[PDB]
């Protein structure tokens, strides 16, 4: 939960066309308008959970899927401003999920 924004006490203006002429000098109109998209899977591994199954006879364990280390690629765009390339992630898929050890514990007795 550490994604999150800042833009609700700042200039809610960004007019960016105030004319009515274009100001193009590329021989088309560029790619698109961000930068290169590159990647770049970051090691994203799993975590076993200590869950309580009243199912079991107490005390009883159950690997339901063992946890499994996964992958993540992450899409960094790269944008060459004053002489230098910034490297600042953007978007990134789940590239090798990574499985979460399920696993089930029979409860304690009363706490």
């Amino acid at each position: 939960m550490g994604s999150s924004h800042h833009h609700h006490h700042s200039s809610g203006l960004v007019p960016r066309g105030s004319h009515m002429s274009l100001d193009e000098n590329e021989v088309a109109a560029n790619v698109e308008t961000r930068p290169e998209l590159i990647t770049r899977t970051e090691e994203i591994p799993f975590e076993v959970i200590k869950k309580e199954n009243p199912n079991l006879p107490a005390g009883q364990e159950n690997i339901i899927t063992a946890g499994v280390k996964g992958e993540r690629t992450h899409y960094i765009s790269v944008l060459t401003e004053n002489g230098k390339t910034t490297e600042t992630v953007l978007d990134s898929q789940v590239t090798k999920e990574v499985i979460n050890q399920v696993v089930e514990v029979g409860a304690p007795v009363t706490h």
